């Protein structure tokens, strides 16, 4: 069975941003197979440099939990977000690439990503 950190990984690691990459991305990740998810986020920078977040700068979550952790610098990511023209099995998105800090959940042994939780 997947696990979280796994998921995590699928949903929202990319460290190999056209207009047709969300479209791409968002289903080649298996995202959009129940439902077309809303939106998304994925990272481009390292896995190293991604779990190191989890000892970075400790924030509270947007569900209230405490275990969130915002990355020291600016990460390359890109942001999906679905369209008015979407309709499924057809998910549309929106690509918007930006270079912001992230926010992450982590959880377990050992302590790695286990959720997006916000770009700032």
């Amino acid at each position: 069975k997947e696990t979280a950190a796994a998921k995590f990984e699928r949903q929202h690691m990319d460290s190999s941003s056209s207009s047709n990459y969300c479209n791409q991305m968002m289903k080649s990740r298996n995202l959009t197979k129940d439902r077309c998810k809303p939106v998304n986020t994925f990272v481009h920078e390292s896995l190293a440099d991604v779990q190191a977040v989890c000892s970075q700068k400790n924030v509270a979550c947007k569900n209230g939990q405490t275990n969130c952790y915002q990355s020291y610098s600016t990460m390359s990511i890109t942001d999906c977000r679905e369209t008015g023209s979407s309709k499924y099995p057809n998910c549309a998105y929106k690509t918007t690439q930006a270079n912001k800090h992230i926010i992450v959940a982590c959880e377990g042994n050992p302590y790695v990503p286990v959720h997006f939780d916000a770009s700032v």
